[PDB]
């Protein structure tokens, strides 16, 4: 069988983990950080990456994913006055089931399930330096004492996320994200506290059977907040100007009063503070939004080492298909390793990457259209940023069935040299952004 190595073990990586091992193959993943510790809020899974967990297991992931399964029926979209001024229908959306929870708690069920089926995880281990030849690939695994280790195997995942030094190492971006001038206050709500305040107590209405979905839309501000799990866990997020040069990492503490004084002069911002200020000020986090370019290429040159999730596409966190298209990633270059077989792991690698690569990149510039611009109060119907982007062909679209499909087709344009027109994305989408195949 292939021997599969992981870097780093985020969402995609212990996806990619799980959907390798469950297709036949060894794989030995490293991670250098407990990622077990509950940092960060919610993470949300539309249908086309639940179709693809729900795969997993025979379905025993799913169900110990039941009680995330979002039950929104409308997303409320409000002005600074409070007023209703749009619902937007999830009917069609939340059709297959879609997953809003913590990122801990999603990182500890396909952790769980990863070393139950046997995946090879190793924590606190730093993977650096990769190497490639035509007989395979090595990283060396270093412990924090200063020992080197080479790991071998056939091709190396690097899903260690947007500060990839896989990517630095291998194929480097020429110039840095430049800061977009706004940042993301985002938390989760102490739920012991926001209980038995009863000036939040308005938040809890309904959210035992549709949990809650508001967005608000204020000069500079923009506002979402959410119910999951029968109101057992709230989440918010702000957008919101700043021209510091803040560091794109989860850690770093914000002061509560700046959401303050943002909120407070508007009609609303009593209300809205009622359940904000119950956010524990170690998990007040303000993350700088960044305009990441799409990569030239995500395998390297000799054909054993690929790039996904955040280290090939970053997206907003505000995308709401940033964790998405990364499980598709990883779904994708499991069912092309398991059409290609030992023999071709790069044919494999290579044919992953032209069934992603437009689709992937077609998100990473709409959902930055989406969060781009410059909308004044009136608020209309499409619109500034409201997540209507809710387009059928990303959510309805099942990976593993496209590469099932074309994987002869795109094999036929590897070998002959020519390019590949994916289809699971409209096809005037790509012109009108631009994207250029790998
Ligand atoms: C601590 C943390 C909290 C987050 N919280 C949120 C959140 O609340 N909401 C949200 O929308 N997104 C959050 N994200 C980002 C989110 O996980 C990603 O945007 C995406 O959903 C998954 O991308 P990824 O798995 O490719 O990368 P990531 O999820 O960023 O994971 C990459 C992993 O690789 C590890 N790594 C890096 N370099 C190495 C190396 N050399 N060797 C070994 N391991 C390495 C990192 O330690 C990390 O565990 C968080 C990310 C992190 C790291
Ligand atoms: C700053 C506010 C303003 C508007 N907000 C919307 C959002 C996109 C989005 C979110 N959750 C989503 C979501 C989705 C689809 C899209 C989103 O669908 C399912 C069905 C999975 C259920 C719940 O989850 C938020 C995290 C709340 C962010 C945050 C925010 C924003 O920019 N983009």
């Amino acid at each position: 069988e292939v021997q599969v190595i992981i870097v780093g073990l985020g969402i995609v990586g212990l996806a990619a983990a799980i959907e390798c091992r469950e297709k036949g193959h060894s794989v030995h993943a490293f991670e250098k950080s407990n990622i077990l510790k509950s940092i960060g809020d919610c993470i949300g899974l539309q249908s086309n990456a639940t179709r693809i967990i729900k795969r997993w297991g025979d379905g025993a992931v799913h169900e110990a994913l039941r009680p995330w399964i979002v039950s929104s029926k409308e997303i409320r979209i409000h002005n600074s006055s409070g007023r209703l001024i749009i619902r937007q229908d999830l009917s069609e959306v939340c059709e297959q089931p879609n997953y809003l929870l913590p990122r801990s708690e999603l990182i500890r069920v396909m952790y769980e399930h990863a070393l139950k089926i046997g995946v090879e995880i190793s924590l606190g281990v730093e993977v650096c330096e990769p190497s490639e030849d035509e007989e395979g690939a090595s990283v060396v695994a270093l412990t924090r004492d200063g020992e080197r280790q080479i790991v071998r195997g056939d091709f190396i995942i690097c899903s260690d996320g947007v500060h990839s030094k896989m990517r630095k190492a291998i194929m480097p971006q020429p110039v840095e994200p430049r800061p977009s001038g706004y940042a993301a206050f985002r938390a989760l709500v102490d739920t012991e506290t926001l209980k038995g305040d009863p000036e939040a107590s308005w938040v809890f209405e309904g959210v035992e059977e549709n949990d809650r979905f508001d967005v608000f839309f204020l000069s500079g501000a923009q506002i979402a907040l959410q119910s999951c799990n029968k109101g057992k866990v709230f989440s918010w997020f702000c957008i919101h100007q700043d021209t510091r040069n803040l560091l794109d990492v989860w850690t770093s503490p914000a002061d509560p009063n700046e959401m303050l004084d943002l909120i407070k002069v508007w009609p609303i911002g009593q209300r809205l503070w009622s359940v904000i200020r119950h956010t524990q000020p170690q998990k007040f986090i303000n993350y700088p939004l960044l305009n990441h370019k799409p990569l030239d290429h995500w395998v390297s040159s000799h054909g054993r080492l690929i790039l996904i999730g955040d280290a090939a596409h970053p997206l907003s966190p505000a995308a709401g298909q940033g964790a998405s298209q990364g499980i598709e990633d990883a779904n994708v270059l499991a069912t092309s390793l398991s059409l290609a077989g030992r023999q071709r792991v790069s044919l494999a690698l290579h044919v992953a990457e032209r069934i992603r690569y437009a689709r992937a990149s077609a998100v990473q510039l709409i959902s930055h259209r989406v969060n781009e611009g410059w909308r004044n109060q009136d608020w209309d119907a499409y619109e500034n940023i409201a997540s209507l982007p809710l387009e059928t062909w990303i959510y309805g679209h099942d990976s593993q069935a496209y590469t099932e499909q074309e994987f002869e087709m795109v094999v036929r344009a590897v070998q002959e040299g020519e390019e590949y027109h994916a289809t699971n994305l409209p096809d005037k989408l790509r012109v009108q952004l631009g994207i250029r195949n790998v």
